[PDB]
C-alpha cells in the first residue's frame, strides 16, 4: 500500500481469530467495520515531519501472521524554503512553562484512547465556509521540513458561530500558548477533533457534545494573520489532513 506523509487510512482485516496488530513494538487498536461484520478496521498515520520511507505492519492471527507494506509517499504539498536557520528561539521562561505544561497535557490527552464510538453517523464540517489555508503548508531548511500547517483554516471574521464537527466529549477548552481559545473533542477510536484561534469558549472539559453542536465563536486568539478557524484532526497519535480523514471516515461511517 501507499500512503501520503501526513495522511491517515483506515486498514480492513478478517475478525476471526485476530489476536493483534503491532507496528514493531507498537499495538495499533482495532474497532468493528460498521458495514462488513467479518472485518475489523484500524487508523494506520504517517507523521508530517520526518516519516519512515516504509512501514510493515505484523497482524497477528490465531493461526498465521499477515504482514502489511505501506510505502510513504511525499504528497503534493505546499512547500517554500526557509532562508533565516536561526529555528531555536529563546522565549522567556514563563513562556517557556506555559509550552511544555501545555504540551504533556495534550500528549496526554492525544495518547488515551477510548475504545467506542463516541461520534453519531459521518462528520460535518464545522462551519459552512471555505479553506484560506491549507494543511500541509510546509517550510523546508536542509531538504528537510522546519514546520508545517498541523491543520486547515476556514475563513472566518471574529465571532462566527463554529460546530463540533461529530459528537463526542471535551476534553480541552481553555486558552493555550499556539492555539489561543482552543477545543478538543474525544470521538472515540483515537479521533481528536481541535479548534483553534477561538473568540469565545461555549464548552467546558468533560462535556459530552452532539454533532452540530455550538462550541464557541471564532476569532484570532493566539494567532498573527488575523481571525480564522483552525480545523485540525488527530487521528492515530499523530496530525492528519483534516478534509481528507473526514472524506476517508465518512466513505465507512456515513450510513
Ligand atoms: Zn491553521
Amino acid at each position: 500500500m501507499e500512503l501520503i506523509k501526513g495522511q491517515a487510512l483506515f486498514l480492513e482485516l478478517d475478525k476471526k481469530d485476530f489476536l493483534s496488530l503491532k507496528n514493531n513494538d507498537k499495538n495499533i487498536p482495532t474497532f468493528a467495520h460498521p458495514k462488513n461484520q467479518e472485518k475489523i478496521l484500524a487508523i494506520f498515520s504517517l507523521p508530517y515531519k520526518n516519516p519512515p520511507q516504509n512501514t510493515k505492519l505484523i497482524a497477528f492471527y490465531k493461526d498465521k501472521k499477515e504482514e502489511i507494506f505501506i510505502k510513504t509517499l511525499e504528497g503534493n504539498y505546499k512547500s517554500e524554503k526557509l532562508q533565516v536557520e536561526n529555528k531555536k528561539i529563546f522565549p522567556p521562561k514563563t513562556i517557556q512553562e506555559r509550552i511544555a505544561k501545555e504540551l504533556k497535557e495534550a500528549n496526554a490527552i492525544y495518547s488515551s484512547y477510548t475504545p467506542k464510538a463516541l461520534f453519531n453517523g459521518a462528520f460535518n464540517i464545522p462551519l459552512n465556509s471555505f479553506i484560506t489555508s491549507d494543511f500541509g503548508k510546509a517550510r523546508t531548511f536542509n531538504e528537510k521540513v522546519a514546520s508545517y500547517h498541523s491543520g486547515t483554516d476556514f475563513r472566518a471574521a471574529t465571532g462566527t458561530p463554529i460546530y463540533a464537527a461529530n459528537s463526542g466529549v471535551v476534553k480541552i477548552a481553555k486558552d493555550r500558548y499556539f492555539a489561543g481559545n482552543s477545543v478538543v473533542i474525544d470521538h472515540g477510536f483515537g479521533i481528536y477533533s481541535q479548534y483553534y484561534h477561538l473568540s469565545k469558549i461555549d464548552v467546558k472539559v468533560g462535556q459530552k457534545i452532539k454533532k452540530g453542536e455550538l462550541i464557541g465563536l471564532s476569532g484570532a486568539s493566539g494567532r498573527v494573520s488575523g481571525p480564522a478557524l483552525h480545523f485540525g484532526i488527530l487521528a492515530g497519535g499523530k496530525q492528519v489532513d483534516p478534509l481528507d480523514f473526514v472524506s476517508k471516515f465518512n466513505a465507512i461511517f456515513q450510513l
